[PDB]
């Protein structure tokens, strides 16, 4: 750490706190991520390391050094979360949040094939910068939001799928078209139930083995599902189509992203460039 020099806090994730700082040997800006301390997982994350594409921050490096992980990622200038909220009076034109929906998707599509999955996407860890470019950061290994918390994670499956990235990936569609989050619990239950109380309470019928799963309850109130006509509204047909299948209840229903990229919603896709203010 002698070699680093921080300039600023830009965030704190649940396992750590990532500043901006300042490479010494080489005069490089880099976000580094401090975790507070296991070998597996020095490992794991040092596998990390030869996962690169233009849709994922680059981990340039894992310093394991007094009972402390440094993660060195390369640096973005902004986040999507501080993007949206500049864009709250306005909305982020359609063209850009489809360039970025679909540069997302190619992004999963590439981890997912290699067996990594995020786990916790969210807008705080998807960055952008001022060529059109956004980008996934900090990929998990097997106060905290839950907004994006896929389904069957919030029902007790521990042995969860790449589509968990997937949901929480059509929930920040949904938040950047409306400009409102789309399931904004404040706890488990109240995540689960606002989620119910849009797509319907789920059964069998749409979830086979929903009623076996080690967190679901019998008295669960059964909601009707809601038409997405009225929660994504002035999405075209496409988009709403597209996010159905993004948030399917059965994960095995729920579209991939390799499969998304196919979607006729990305027929006329380009790459807009944004108005930032660093
Ligand atoms: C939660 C996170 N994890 C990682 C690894 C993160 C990461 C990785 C690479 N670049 C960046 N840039 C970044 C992030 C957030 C901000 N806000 C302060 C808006 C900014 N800004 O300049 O403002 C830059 N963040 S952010």
């Amino acid at each position: 750490m002698e070699n680093f020099q921080k300039v600023e806090k830009i965030g704190e994730g649940t396992y750590g706190v990532v500043y901006k700082a300042r490479n010494k040997l080489t005069g490089e800006v880099v976000a580094l991520k401090k975790i507070r301390l296991p070998s597996t997982a020095i490992r794991e994350i040092s596998l990390l390391k030869e996962l690169n594409h233009p849709n994922i921050v680059k981990l340039l490096d894992v310093i394991h050094t007094e009972n402390k992980l440094y993660l060195v990622f390369e640096f973005l200038h902004q986040d999507l979360k501080k993007f949206m909220d500049a864009s709250a009076l306005t909305g982020i034109p359609l063209p850009l949040i489809k360039s970025y929906l679909f540069q997302l998707l190619q992004g999963l599509a590439f981890c997912h094939s290699h067996r990594v999955l995020h786990r916790d996407l969210k807008p705080q860890n998807l960055l952008i910068n001022t060529e059109g470019a956004i980008k996934l950061a900090d990929f998990g290994l097997a106060v905290v939001t839950l907004w994006y918390r896929a389904p069957e994670i919030l029902l007790g499956c521990k042995y969860y799928s790449t589509a968990v990235d997937i949901w929480s990936l059509g929930c920040i569609f949904a938040e950047m078209v409306t400009r409102r989050a789309l399931f904004p619990g404040d706890s488990e239950i109240d995540q689960l139930f606002r989620i119910f109380r849009t797509l319907g309470t789920p059964d069998e019928v749409v979830w086979p083995g929903v009623t076996s799963m080690p967190d679901y309850k019998p008295s669960f109130p059964k909601w009707a599902r809601q038409d997405f006509s009225k929660v994504v509204p002035p999405l075209d047909e496409d988009g709403r189509s597209l996010l159905s299948q993004m948030l399917h209840y059965d994960p095995n229903k729920r579209i991939s992203a390799k499969a998304a990229l196919a979607h006729p919603f990305f027929q006329d896709v380009t790459k807009p460039v944004p108005h930032l203010r660093l």
